[PDB]
């Protein structure tokens, strides 16, 4: 998964991420809440006020209205209830033995000149018996003194800030300067409660995220090395530490995210700065009204241009990346996966297709994950391989080709093929998968899509209608009661079956259990399913399709004109080809995808070509 961290598995890494997000949002105390609500209801026509940028960078004399920043009067309680719902309670000064200042929210403040407006939340997570089990440190970074955020233009302010982070280790030393003594008290408190460094989660967003990287960098030498083994997840940070400790999460179109290289100001800092970085998630797109709009994108992309900070806002971090976490596709992803997250206002969502525009970013490689919202989305996949997730709402999908998985989710969902139904083949395994194969051979596996919309240029049956709506049934595609019949198939059971294709060619659906699939002289598509399946070509131009936890399969009689298709399988890195997954065991080629494998019986590895092994 994209948020894998150290050596936690997929699941623990996800629980870790979800906690980092919760304590990070808590540190802002709903700063952007009224703004996010306004954008969601109305769109981004009014753009983004300079006052919001200065608030994000400099903090607030709170809590209440600020010009151009709509204020939710329940900002504070909403935020506190939320962090608690996530399992976290602020720890008091008194619990810490800390002699310094906390305000009425229980927030802690920086300790040295230049750092006194810096903020941090110290939170505890407790088991059902009320024993402390984890400590959360959520940095809320500031630039320093507020009156310095209006002395020049907002663009000068931003530009000067960035140029100041690297010289004299300003960004590196930040947490040591601001919170050096507080963090000593945290060590003592951790130890008295039987916690070590591994039980501490450190997070924060922005200058907060810059603080997370600072603390990582300081963790080896300060506080007796106690936090060296701590968990560091930083959101939308301009900087990256020189350790291997920090998971730097951000949107690729967030102009603050990765603005600096380490903490070094470069020629790209004020432009597009989308070079790959080891600690970073490089290719997560926030598909919001700005990213989507030609008008908003007229000016060159730059942090110095305030509208672009729309993609920096913390509410869309929490909302969008939680949907990644909840995704059915989550365990297919990895750190550099291209993930497009539906982040449009209610107005834009009605008429805008969520798609990878690849705007202001290096060329996206490998498969694309598009994650919808819980409302009605319009989702467009590209001509390569796509994983499209509708979630709730009535969603409409389009896709331009390749191999795809399309998950309608709850609701009444539609796949609009934009082409004649005569250019497609439809198969159905009776277990909720409808397969859609285009005229070039590209297969989509679809679930929970009840309508297919075709475009017929000629009259269908003499009967029907440029756009034509077919209803997906157990027995075929229905218009009223025209049938487009499913391709011929043989279906098994969830036990061990032998299935035999007819000479004409059959989709063979093994399903669960260890199946024996006997193709014939014709063109078969083999779907062994779960279990360890033995699949025999039997002649023809055959396709073998692997999805999910497909087991340990054996393929017999594979030739040049046959094709393997791996779609929604484990262990695939962007632009892996088959060689990355291939080895010889005896006279057999073996392809491994996580703990699943295909053995090509009697096939020499050197005899194979990438064109017959599709890795999506
Ligand atoms: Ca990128
Ligand atoms: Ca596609
Ligand atoms: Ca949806
Ligand atoms: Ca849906
Ligand atoms: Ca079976
Ligand atoms: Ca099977
Ligand atoms: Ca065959
Ligand atoms: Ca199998
Ligand atoms: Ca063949
Ligand atoms: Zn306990
Ligand atoms: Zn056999």
């Amino acid at each position: 998964g994209v948020y894998d961290y150290k050596n936690f598995g997929t699941a623990d890494s996800k629980a870790l991420f979800s906690d980092a997000m919760a304590i990070t949002l808590y540190s802002y105390h709903n700063l952007d809440n009224g703004f996010a609500a306004g954008y969601q209801h109305n769109g981004f026509g009014l753009g983004l006020p300079a006052t919001l940028v200065t608030a994000l960078l400099g903090g607030t004399d709170s809590q209440g209205v600020i010009p151009g920043i709509p204020w939710n009067p329940d900002s504070e309680k909403l935020a506190l209830d939320a962090v608690k719902k996530a399992g976290w309670t602020p720890i008091t000064a008194s619990q810490l033995g800390y002699d310094g200042k906390t305000d009425a929210r229980g927030t802690f403040f920086g300790e040295k000149a230049g750092y006194t407006t810096a903020q941090v939340e110290i939170l505890g997570k407790y088991d059902a018996q009320g024993h402390l089990t984890e400590i959360g440190i959520a940095f809320r970074g500031t630039s320093g003194p507020r009156e310095n955020l209006i002395l020049d233009s907002i663009g000068d302010v931003i530009n000067d800030l960035l140029a100041a982070f690297g010289p004299k280790d300003y960004a590196k030393n930040y947490v040591g300067e601001a919170f050096g003594n507080l963090l000593n008290d945290v060590v003592a408190f951790a130890k008295a409660n039987g916690l070590s460094g591994k039980d501490v989660l450190v997070s924060g967003h922005s200058l907060g995220g810059l603080a997370v990287n600072s603390m990582a960098d300081l963790s080896g030498g300060k506080w007796g090395g106690f936090f060296a083994d701590s968990n560091y997840i930083a959101y939308a940070s301009p900087t990256q530490s020189s350790t291997d400790k920090v998971l730097n999460v951000g949107y690729e179109n967030d102009p603050v995210f990765r603005a600096l290289d380490g903490s070094t100001f470069t020629g790209a800092s004020v432009g597009v700065h989308d070079a790959p970085k080891e600690s970073a998630t490089d290719n997560i797109v926030s598909f919001n009204d700005h990213y989507a709009s030609t008008a908003w994108n007229l000016l060159p992309f730059s942090i110095l241009n305030i509208p672009t900070w729309i993609s920096h806002l913390p509410t869309a971090y929490g909302d969008g990346m939680n949907r990644i976490i909840e995704s059915k596709f989550y365990d297919l992803t990895s750190k550099a996966s291209t993930i497009i997250v539906a982040n449009l206002s209610d107005p834009a969502r009605a008429n805008t297709w969520v798609q990878d525009l690849n705007r202001n970013a290096e060329t996206h490689k490998g498969s694309t994950f598009i994650i919808g919202s819980d409302s009605n989305d319009l989702i467009q996949g590209g001509s390569g391989n796509d994983y499209l997730e509708g979630r709730a709402g009535n969603d409409t999908f389009r896709d331009g080709g390749g191999y795809n998985v399309i998950l309608g989710g709850a609701g009444n969902n539609t796949l609009d093929l934009q082409k004649s139904v005569n250019t497609f083949d439809f198969a159905n395994d009776g277990a909720g998968n409808l397969y859609v194969r285009d005229a070039n051979g590209g297969i989509s596996i679809t679930r929970d899509i009840g309508s297919i919309v075709t475009k017929e240029p000629g009259f269908l049956w003499g009967l029907f209608k440029d756009d034509v709506t077919h209803s997906v049934t157990a027995s075929g595609l229905k218009v009223g009661s025209n049938v487009t019949q499913y391709d011929a198939s043989v279906k098994g059971t969830n036990g061990a079956d032998t299935l035999k294709a007819h000479a004409g060619g059959d989709w063979l659906f093994g399903l669960d259990g260890n199946d024996h699939l006997i193709g014939g002289v014709g063109n078969d598509v083999f779907v062994g399913g779960a279990g360890n399946d033995l699949m025999e070509s039997g002649g023809g131009a055959d396709t073998f399709l692997f999805n999910g936890a497909f087991g340990q399969d054996r393929v017999v009689g594979f030739t040049s004109n046959d094709k393997l298709v791996f779609l929604g399988v484990q262990g695939v890195l962007p632009n892996d080809d088959f060689r990355a997954h291939a080895s010889m065991v005896g006279q057999d080629t073996v392809l491994k995808f996580g703990g699943d494998s295909v053995t090509l019986v009697g096939v020499a590895l050197n005899s194979l070509s990438a064109d017959g092994i599709v890795i999506a």
